[PDB]
């Protein structure tokens, strides 16, 4: 099968660094420079062998054709109202980017409001964030090129969709919030830096500032409202209270669900916004999260995890702020996580809970916190919602593994608040009734029961003969909930596969305790949990090692790469997307410094000791047994992935090819594909999404010798 030869890659054997007495060699350190001729030549040489390998078999084209056909279905976001108009996103089916539409009434004819497709031939310019003025007459929107996190904010007058001259640069990881007087907008920006700022650089991002832009002026005139020069990693995001009276500043440092909370009563400013605001430091520490829901005068309602790992709602009165005085509006549930809360129709609260990895949605009274109405949902996830304080209706979007989704609407001015289907689309070609989703809980190494969803064709025999695709993430308090994936369903229908998603520790499925169970000293729990998920699928007869593929992206790329090093005997194929592979140097680049809250940092001897044991780049080793080789591996990254710099995957593949690829027993391929004009994943155009999944499933099919089932 392997008719190709791995490229020559120079090893800098002098690249040695001492980590607390532990000498670490990094022979491919030079791949950290994306601009050198050496690095460019490396990428070219790697793609040169990967592309023909992926395109040789007819299966890639078959998969691509089927994906193009089945993914071609109307895709709508739920409606949301701003001012006197309604807005919604819509993709006719295969447009590179979804389009923002506007209508003057629910019955009115909709018209194109913002079409990102006309900004590029290939759809590599995408919307990244936006904010309407409080009256809905003005609109600010961020644009990112080639998938970079960097944003350029532009503006439009809503009536007539008129482009305005205002342009804001150096924006990244920014908030967008208009003051209610309609004069301007708060946003974040980073100081100037040498070199590039286009997504191909690896420069660390520090000293993020909070600025206020007055509409109709040059960015150079912007007001500096908050800065933290003594704390380079702090990031202060601004939002206006519902009544427009207070600017709330949520300061974050790192990735834990915690934040300082400062406020500024705008009425108390000496003469409007003219400089550093008179911040009142309500919560001046990083011990808990305080997510603004709404306020009534000085009584502020926040969703918090302060001594409540499953989250709860509290009221903090700015006039009697001490913690002993806070009121618990909606107490913490013993097991269900309160995911998010919104205030609508003045005195209603919409609460979304996660019950065993499935969403529930309900309406509560703002004054007492009492449950008023349960909005029934099938097994799945709530992925969209609209309804602000002044609105008198809500829209919410539901999705699941077998259902593309349903958008519901509920008029809250009605006595009996009962929802109605607003929009529903079914994908012709995939009959939901032929498949089933089951949820099981398997014990991990330490006995902890971990949830896992398994999706497969009804009536299959559990004889271990089926190809399986097992996905996991495991970290950053992210919950991996049900979602509709045409690409995965094609694997089920056309490749006879079984899909599985393991809700391993590190995620947010069981609140902050679940998160803490998969970080820092306990990061190994994630890998153990995931390996145990694979062992469950095998023991129960869904699949066998040789037919099992594992996949994950970014922190999930780290997950599958570590699992390949630790248990190469358990997997037949591994697809690691945009993975964090160098755990000793991740903190040095772009926004990597923020991930130390989940991983630790190698500067600390204690942390280094945890990190060195699982870092993918530092644990590539030939399996001892002659009958064991590494699984087939495919790394996917892109040259503008400034979230997880591509050097991670470049150094990792060089190491795999040298240490393992050179061995005579290694017959499974170890490849990388580096895309252009793309980044971490957000905003990737439809055309690229299709090529990507086609590469993935063609790799699986060729390596495992799977025939296409028409
Ligand atoms: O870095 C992330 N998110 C985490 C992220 O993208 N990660 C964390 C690990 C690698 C990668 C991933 O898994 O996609 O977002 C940037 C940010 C914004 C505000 C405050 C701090 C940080």
């Amino acid at each position: 099968m392997l008719s190709f030869q791995y490229p020559d890659v120079y090893r800098d054997e002098t690249a040695i660094q001492d980590y607390h007495g532990h000498k670490v060699c990094d022979p491919y350190a030079w791949l950290e420079d994306p601009d050198s001729e050496q690095t460019k030549a490396f990428v070219e040489a790697q793609n040169k062998i990967t592309v023909p390998f992926l395109e040789q078999c007819p299966i890639r084209g078959l998969y691509k054709e089927r994906m193009t056909e089945l993914y071609d279905y109307p895709k709508y976001s739920c409606h949301f109202k701003k001012g006197k108009r309604y807005f919604y996103f819509y993709n006719t089916g295969l447009q590179n980017q979804r389009v923002l539409y506007v209508q003057d009434s629910l019955e009115g004819e909709a018209r194109v409001f913002l079409d990102p497709n006309i900004l590029s031939d290939d759809g590599t310019v995408a919307l990244r964030g936006y904010a309407f003025s409080e009256d809905g007459e003005y609109f600010a929107y961020g644009l990112s090129a080639s998938g970079s996190d960097w944003v350029t904010i532009k503006f439009m007058k809503v009536d007539g969709a008129k482009e305005l001259p205002d342009v804001l640069e150096r924006v990244k990881f920014s908030c967008m919030a208009w003051t209610h007087d309609g004069k301007g907008m708060f946003y974040n920006a980073y100081p100037q830096q040498d070199g590039k700022s286009d997504g191909t650089e690896t420069s660390t991002n520090l000293h993020q500032k909070l600025y206020y832009h007055v509409l109709g002026t040059d960015q150079s005139e912007d007001i500096l409202c908050a800065e933290f020069p003594d704390e380079p990693k702090w990031m202060g995001g601004a939002e206006l209270s519902d009544d427009g009276r207070y600017v709330l500043l949520s300061i974050r440092e790192g990735c834990d669900p915690v934040n300082r909370l400062w406020y500024c009563d705008l009425q108390q400013e000496s003469n409007g916004i003219t400089g550093i605001l008179k911040w009142v430091k309500l919560i001046d520490n990083f011990e808990g999260e305080y997510d603004y829901v709404t306020n009534e005068g000085t009584v502020f309602t926040f969703k918090t995890n302060r001594h409540s790992p499953n989250y709860r709602l509290i009221n903090i009165d700015f006039t009697d702020p001490e913690e002993s005085k806070w009121k618990v509006l909606v107490p913490e549930h013993e097991k269900d996580v309160l995911e998010w809360v919104a205030c609508v129709r003045s005195n209603f609260l919409v609460l979304c809970y996660l019950h065993d990895v499935k969403n529930t949605l309900q309406l509560h009274d703002l004054a007492t916190g009492a449950l008023l109405k349960i909005f029934p949902l099938e097994v799945g996830s709530v992925v969209g919602y609209s309804g602000q304080k002044k609105d008198t209706e809500i829209f919410y979007q539901f999705t699941s593994f077998l259902s593309p989704g349903i958008i519901y609407h509920c008029d809250l001015t009605k006595e009996e608040l009962e929802p109605r289907v607003f929009r529903e689309v079914t994908v012709k070609g995939i009959d939901a009734s032929d498949y089933q989703t089951v949820q099981i809980f398997y014990p991990s190494k330490d006995g902890t029961k971990i949830p896992m969803f398994i999706v497969h064709k009804k009536g299959i025999k559990l004889d271990g003969s089926h190809p399986a695709f097992l996905y996991g993430y495991g970290g950053f308090n992210i919950s991996i909930t049900p979602n509709y994936s045409v690409s995965r369903l094609i694997f089920v229908r056309h490749m006879g596969g079984v899909l599985a998603v393991a809700n391993i520790r590190g995620g947010g499925e069981y609140g902050e305790t679940w998160h803490k169970g998969g970080i820092l000293a306990n990061k190994q729990n994630c890998f153990d949990d995931f390996q145990c998920a694979a062992e469950y699928l095998i023991k129960e007869g869904y699949t066998s090692p040789k037919r099992l593929t594992i996949n994950g992206g970014a922190n999930g790329g780290l997950l599958v790469a570590t699992c390949a090093n630790q248990r190469p005997d358990l997997f037949g194929c591994v697809i690691a997307q945009v993975g964090v592979m160098d755990m000793l140097k991740f903190h040095k680049y772009t926004i990597g410094h923020a991930w130390t809250t989940d991983y630790g940092c190698s500067d600390s001897k204690q942390h280094f000791e945890w990190l060195i044991k699982y870092s993918p780049l530092h644990n590539v080793k030939l399996p001892e047994a002659d009958d064991i080789q590494y699984p087939s591996m495919l790394l996917l990254t892109a040259d503008h992935d400034d979230r997880v710099v591509p050097l991670h995957s470049l150094k990792f593949i060089a190491t795999l090819q040298y240490i393992v690829g050179r061995s005579r027993k290694q017959n499974n391929p170890l490849l990388i594909h580096v895309d252009t004009k793309a980044g971490h994943g957000a905003g990737k155009p439809t055309a690229k999404v299709i090529e990507e999944v086609s590469d993935m499933f063609a790799f699986i099919a060729r390596c495992l010798n799977i025939d296409w089932i028409p």
